[PDB]
Protein backbone atom coordinates (compact mmCIF):
# COMPACT_ATOMS: atom_id res chain seq x y z
CA UNK A 1 0.00 0.00 0.00
CA UNK A 2 0.89 3.69 0.05
CA UNK A 3 -0.29 6.58 2.19
CA UNK A 4 -3.47 6.30 4.20
CA UNK A 5 -5.18 9.47 5.36
CA UNK A 6 -7.04 9.04 8.66
CA UNK A 7 -9.79 11.54 9.38
CA UNK A 8 -9.58 12.96 12.86
CA UNK A 9 -12.98 13.72 14.31
CA UNK A 10 -13.30 17.33 15.44
CA UNK A 11 -14.51 16.14 18.88
CA UNK A 12 -11.19 14.32 19.35
CA UNK A 13 -8.46 15.75 21.57
CA UNK A 14 -5.86 15.01 18.89
CA UNK A 15 -7.76 17.02 16.27
CA UNK A 16 -8.52 19.66 18.89
CA UNK A 17 -4.88 19.86 19.89
CA UNK A 18 -3.62 20.36 16.34
CA UNK A 19 -6.18 23.05 15.56
CA UNK A 20 -5.45 25.04 18.73
CA UNK A 21 -1.77 24.87 17.91
CA UNK A 22 -2.61 26.16 14.43
CA UNK A 23 -5.13 28.80 15.45
CA UNK A 24 -3.02 29.95 18.44
CA UNK A 25 0.23 30.68 16.61
CA UNK A 26 -1.29 33.15 14.21
CA UNK A 27 0.58 36.49 14.15
CA UNK A 28 0.88 39.84 12.30
CA UNK A 29 3.51 39.73 9.51
CA UNK A 30 5.52 42.87 8.65
CA UNK A 31 4.22 42.10 5.19
CA UNK A 32 0.71 43.30 5.96
CA UNK A 33 -0.80 40.10 4.63
CA UNK A 34 0.17 40.77 1.04
CA UNK A 35 1.70 37.29 1.00
CA UNK A 36 -0.59 35.13 3.12
CA UNK A 37 -3.67 37.34 3.09
CA UNK A 38 -5.50 39.29 5.79
CA UNK A 39 -6.94 37.27 8.63
CA UNK A 40 -6.46 36.63 12.32
CA UNK A 41 -8.35 33.30 12.41
CA UNK A 42 -8.67 30.20 10.19
CA UNK A 43 -11.55 27.88 9.36
CA UNK A 44 -10.38 24.31 9.70
CA UNK A 45 -12.15 22.10 7.17
CA UNK A 46 -10.43 18.94 8.34
CA UNK A 47 -7.28 17.32 9.64
CA UNK A 48 -5.97 13.94 8.54
CA UNK A 49 -3.14 11.90 10.01
CA UNK A 50 -0.73 10.83 7.26
CA UNK A 51 0.18 7.18 7.44
CA UNK A 52 2.90 5.71 5.26
CA UNK A 53 4.98 2.69 6.19
CA UNK A 54 8.03 3.63 4.10
CA UNK A 55 8.01 7.30 5.05
CA UNK A 56 7.87 6.29 8.67
CA UNK A 57 10.79 3.88 8.31
CA UNK A 58 13.12 6.41 6.71
CA UNK A 59 12.23 9.10 9.25
CA UNK A 60 12.61 6.76 12.20
CA UNK A 61 15.78 5.23 10.74
CA UNK A 62 17.18 8.73 10.38
CA UNK A 63 15.92 9.56 13.84
CA UNK A 64 18.28 7.21 15.66
CA UNK A 65 21.30 8.24 13.53
CA UNK A 66 20.79 11.83 14.76
CA UNK A 67 20.40 10.45 18.26
CA UNK A 68 23.74 8.66 17.99
CA UNK A 69 25.36 11.99 17.11
CA UNK A 70 23.37 14.13 19.60
CA UNK A 71 23.78 12.37 22.94
CA UNK A 72 20.83 10.03 22.40
CA UNK A 73 18.45 12.99 21.90
CA UNK A 74 16.93 13.51 18.48
CA UNK A 75 15.30 16.73 19.70
CA UNK A 76 12.06 16.18 17.78
CA UNK A 77 9.67 19.06 17.37
CA UNK A 78 6.26 19.83 15.90
CA UNK A 79 6.43 22.59 13.32
CA UNK A 80 4.38 23.90 10.42
CA UNK A 81 5.33 23.70 6.76
CA UNK A 82 3.66 25.27 3.77
CA UNK A 83 4.41 25.01 0.06
CA UNK A 84 2.66 24.03 -3.21
CA UNK A 85 4.10 20.52 -2.97
CA UNK A 86 2.06 19.11 -0.08
CA UNK A 87 0.30 16.44 -2.11
CA UNK A 88 3.65 15.07 -3.27
CA UNK A 89 5.10 15.30 0.22
CA UNK A 90 2.42 13.16 1.87
CA UNK A 91 2.95 10.42 -0.71
CA UNK A 92 6.70 10.49 -1.24
CA UNK A 93 7.80 12.32 1.89
CA UNK A 94 10.17 15.29 2.04
CA UNK A 95 12.90 15.13 -0.62
CA UNK A 96 15.77 17.65 -0.37
CA UNK A 97 16.28 17.38 -4.11
CA UNK A 98 13.15 19.54 -4.23
CA UNK A 99 14.50 21.81 -1.49
CA UNK A 100 14.07 25.58 -1.87
CA UNK A 101 17.40 26.95 -3.14
CA UNK A 102 16.29 30.57 -2.80
CA UNK A 103 16.02 30.07 0.94
CA UNK A 104 17.52 32.41 3.53
CA UNK A 105 19.73 29.62 4.85
CA UNK A 106 20.32 27.77 1.61
CA UNK A 107 18.81 24.85 -0.26
CA UNK A 108 16.83 23.40 2.61
CA UNK A 109 13.33 22.54 3.79
CA UNK A 110 11.82 25.30 5.96
CA UNK A 111 9.48 25.05 8.91
CA UNK A 112 7.91 27.54 11.33
CA UNK A 113 6.23 27.32 14.70
CA UNK A 114 3.83 30.07 13.61
CA UNK A 115 1.14 28.64 11.33
CA UNK A 116 0.74 32.11 9.84
CA UNK A 117 4.30 32.04 8.45
CA UNK A 118 3.83 28.74 6.60
CA UNK A 119 0.57 30.18 5.26
CA UNK A 120 2.54 32.76 3.26
CA UNK A 121 4.07 29.96 1.20
CA UNK A 122 1.10 27.69 0.51
CA UNK A 123 0.81 29.20 -2.98
CA UNK A 124 4.50 29.86 -3.61
CA UNK A 125 7.25 32.28 -2.63
CA UNK A 126 5.80 35.44 -1.14
CA UNK A 127 2.40 33.96 -1.86
CA UNK A 128 3.10 33.76 -5.57
CA UNK A 129 -0.01 34.54 -7.63
CA UNK A 130 -2.53 33.55 -4.96
CA UNK A 131 -5.12 30.78 -5.38
CA UNK A 132 -5.24 28.80 -8.67
CA UNK A 133 -8.95 29.49 -9.27
CA UNK A 134 -9.23 33.19 -8.46
CA UNK A 135 -5.56 34.21 -8.55
CA UNK A 136 -6.05 35.85 -5.16
CA UNK A 137 -3.50 35.68 -2.34
CA UNK A 138 -6.04 36.66 0.30
CA UNK A 139 -8.78 34.39 -1.08
CA UNK A 140 -11.31 33.41 1.57
CA UNK A 141 -12.94 30.81 -0.62
CA UNK A 142 -10.48 28.23 -1.89
CA UNK A 143 -9.28 25.43 0.38
CA UNK A 144 -5.66 25.56 1.55
CA UNK A 145 -3.32 22.93 2.93
CA UNK A 146 -0.30 23.09 5.25
CA UNK A 147 1.38 20.40 7.34
CA UNK A 148 2.07 20.04 11.04
CA UNK A 149 5.16 17.86 11.03
CA UNK A 150 7.49 15.98 13.34
CA UNK A 151 10.90 17.50 12.72
CA UNK A 152 14.13 15.90 13.88
CA UNK A 153 16.41 18.82 14.64
CA UNK A 154 19.27 17.06 16.40
CA UNK A 155 22.00 19.54 17.22
CA UNK A 156 20.91 22.84 15.74
CA UNK A 157 23.31 25.38 14.37
CA UNK A 158 21.96 28.63 15.79
CA UNK A 159 22.33 31.60 13.44
CA UNK A 160 20.98 35.12 13.08
CA UNK A 161 22.27 36.29 9.70
CA UNK A 162 21.68 35.07 6.15
CA UNK A 163 24.08 32.30 5.17
CA UNK A 164 23.23 29.92 2.39
CA UNK A 165 24.20 26.33 3.10
CA UNK A 166 23.83 23.18 1.05
CA UNK A 167 24.02 20.91 4.08
CA UNK A 168 23.93 21.32 7.86
CA UNK A 169 27.20 22.56 9.39
CA UNK A 170 29.62 19.82 10.59
CA UNK A 171 28.50 18.05 13.72
CA UNK A 172 25.05 19.60 13.38
CA UNK A 173 21.78 18.39 11.89
CA UNK A 174 19.80 21.59 11.33
CA UNK A 175 19.84 25.37 11.22
CA UNK A 176 17.78 27.71 13.34
CA UNK A 177 17.48 31.28 12.13
CA UNK A 178 17.01 33.36 15.26
CA UNK A 179 15.22 36.77 15.41
CA UNK A 180 17.42 39.82 14.78
CA UNK A 181 16.51 43.54 14.98
CA UNK A 182 17.37 44.19 11.32
CA UNK A 183 16.53 40.59 10.63
CA UNK A 184 14.05 37.78 11.15
CA UNK A 185 10.98 38.78 13.01
CA UNK A 186 10.55 35.15 14.09
CA UNK A 187 12.65 31.96 13.97
CA UNK A 188 12.57 29.44 11.14
CA UNK A 189 13.89 25.87 11.23
CA UNK A 190 15.82 24.33 8.37
CA UNK A 191 16.92 20.79 7.49
CA UNK A 192 18.88 19.56 4.46
CA UNK A 193 17.73 15.92 4.57
CA UNK A 194 14.08 15.24 3.78
CA UNK A 195 13.82 12.13 5.94
CA UNK A 196 14.34 14.25 9.06
CA UNK A 197 10.74 15.41 8.96
CA UNK A 198 7.50 13.44 8.90
CA UNK A 199 4.37 15.13 7.53
CA UNK A 200 2.25 14.06 10.54
CA UNK A 201 -0.91 16.05 9.93
CA UNK A 202 -2.49 17.39 6.77
CA UNK A 203 -4.68 20.36 7.67
CA UNK A 204 -7.20 21.50 5.04
CA UNK A 205 -8.46 24.98 5.79
CA UNK A 206 -9.46 28.51 4.87
CA UNK A 207 -8.25 31.84 6.18
CA UNK A 208 -11.16 33.92 7.42
CA UNK A 209 -12.11 37.46 6.49
CA UNK A 210 -11.79 39.71 9.63
CA UNK A 211 -14.57 40.97 11.90
O1 LIG B 1 10.63 25.40 2.47
C1 LIG B 1 10.20 25.86 1.41
C2 LIG B 1 10.12 27.29 1.22
C3 LIG B 1 8.77 27.81 1.60
C4 LIG B 1 8.70 27.93 3.09
N1 LIG B 1 9.52 28.81 3.69
C5 LIG B 1 9.54 29.09 5.03
C6 LIG B 1 10.48 30.06 5.56
C7 LIG B 1 10.52 30.34 6.99
C8 LIG B 1 9.61 29.63 7.89
C9 LIG B 1 8.63 28.66 7.37
C10 LIG B 1 8.57 28.39 5.92
C11 LIG B 1 7.70 27.48 5.22
O2 LIG B 1 6.75 26.99 5.87
N2 LIG B 1 7.79 27.27 3.86
N3 LIG B 1 9.74 25.18 0.32
C12 LIG B 1 9.77 23.85 0.03
C13 LIG B 1 9.16 23.40 -1.22
C14 LIG B 1 9.13 21.99 -1.52
C15 LIG B 1 9.71 21.04 -0.57
C16 LIG B 1 9.64 19.56 -0.85
N4 LIG B 1 10.05 18.51 -0.09
N5 LIG B 1 9.79 17.33 -0.77
C17 LIG B 1 9.21 17.70 -1.96
C18 LIG B 1 8.76 16.82 -3.10
C19 LIG B 1 8.79 15.36 -2.99
C20 LIG B 1 8.36 14.52 -4.10
C21 LIG B 1 7.88 15.11 -5.36
C22 LIG B 1 7.85 16.55 -5.48
C23 LIG B 1 8.28 17.41 -4.38
O3 LIG B 1 9.12 19.07 -1.98
C24 LIG B 1 10.32 21.49 0.66
C25 LIG B 1 10.35 22.89 0.95
ZN1 LIG C 1 -9.82 31.09 -4.48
Amino acid sequence: QGTILLDLAPEDKEYQSVEEEMQSTIREHRDGGNAGGIFNRYNVIRIQKVVNKKLRERFCHRQKEVSEENHNHHNERMLFHGSPFINAIIHKGFDERHAYIGGMFGAGIYFAENSSKSNQYVYGIGGGTGCPTHKDRSCYICHRQMLFCRVTLGKSFLQFSTMKMAHAPPGHHSVIGRPSVNGLAYAEYVIYRGEQAYPEYLITYQIMKPE
